[PDB]
């Protein structure tokens, strides 16, 4: 992991980034701030390219489609909590999703969005906004803290809540045994495992393939080629720990662990996986006010 790159964000006393993710257009890196700021940098210079207002509360999280043309954002107390913007020729709000803390992409075809709300998962379509289908069973809830629904890469399978569930048929198919009380797991690119917290479930037979203590309280990114898989750790101001850990993605055997002495906002790597850029906070969870700043590691 070579530094290439460092920057803050730009005239602000203290430097509000919050969250990051490569464009589709190289060279650029979208961050979200603690004012609801979406800003454009260029990730070498560290200048400022563009500031669009999307919320009237922090920023925690933005997912770029792989075609450039849409962004979702997420906020900490605005409503609408979630919102859908169109990037193509005029930056401009699409559709807004009124109570979900946490959007995604569906990951084969990006027609599709889901939210989630508490417990609840949603599934919007994108052309409508409609909201199509609500994943909720109250019996087979674990109440994870921090659940986050997702996709899986073929988009028929959804994990909220430690339970999966098949799309087409809007069935519960399996209930996953709660082993912590705030992560509640993401599907491998391979579309055959499923990583919650430390345990690493096989999909066709349910049996655990690895436990892996380095991931307790690890939020997980893959790299684009799905080889790698990067972790950082939830605070017991900031998200995260410290740290992050990298592992390989076919035997989870860890690669690297990297203190960089500064807690973790986020990270992401951009779709040809040379580099990786980390959002880190100067200053202590005490402050004032935050101090990020988004450092670009070169890895290959
Ligand atoms: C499974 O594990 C997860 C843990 C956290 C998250 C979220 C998340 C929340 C968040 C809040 C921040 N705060 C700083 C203090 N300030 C007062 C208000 C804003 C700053 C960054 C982030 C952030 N960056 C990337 C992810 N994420 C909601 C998405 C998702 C999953």
């Amino acid at each position: 992991f070579r530094p290439i790159s460092v920057f803050r964000e730009a005239n602000e006393d203290e430097s509000g980034f919050t969250c990051c993710a490569f464009s589709a257009r190289e060279r650029f890196l979208m961050l979200g701030t603690c004012t609801g700021q979406l800003k454009l940098y260029n990730v070498f210079s560290g200048q400022e390219e563009a500031s669009y207002n999307c919320h009237n509360s922090a920023i925690t999280h933005l997912e770029p489609s792989r075609d450039g043309s849409l962004l979702l954002t997420s906020a900490t107390w605005s409503q609408p909590l979630s919102a859908l913007w169109g990037m193509k020729s005029v930056f401009d709000m699409k559709h807004s999703f009124t109570e979900d803390h946490y959007v995604e992409f569906s990951k084969h075809s990006q027609d599709r969005v889901i939210g989630t709300k508490g417990d609840i998962a949603h599934i919007y379509d994108i052309q409508t906004g409609n909201k199509l289908l609500t994943l909720f069973n109250p019996d087979l809830a674990n109440n994870y803290k921090r659940n986050c629904a997702t996709f899986n890469p073929t988009d028929d399978l959804v994990l909220n809540d430690g339970v999966l569930w098949d799309v087409r048929s809007a069935l519960a198919i399996h209930k996953f045994d709660k082993f912590n009380m705030n992560i509640s797991g993401v599907f491998h690119p391979n579309g055959l495992e499923v990583i919650i917290n430390t345990e690493i479930w096989d999909l066709r037979t349910f049996h655990l393939l690895h436990t892996v203590p380095a991931l307790d309280q690890c939020r997980v990114v893959f790299n684009h080629t799905g080889t790698v898989m990067y972790g950082a750790m939830l605070q017991a101001k900031s998200p995260f720990g410290s740290s992050f850990r990298t592992f390989n993605a076919t035997d989870y055997k860890p690669i690297a662990t990297i203190d960089v002495k500064r807690n973790i906002f986020d990270l992401c790597t951009d779709t040809k996986d040379c580099y990786l850029a980390v959002i880190e906070n100067q200053g202590s969870m005490d402050a004032l006010n935050m101090d990020t700043v988004c450092r670009l590691y070169e890895v290959g």
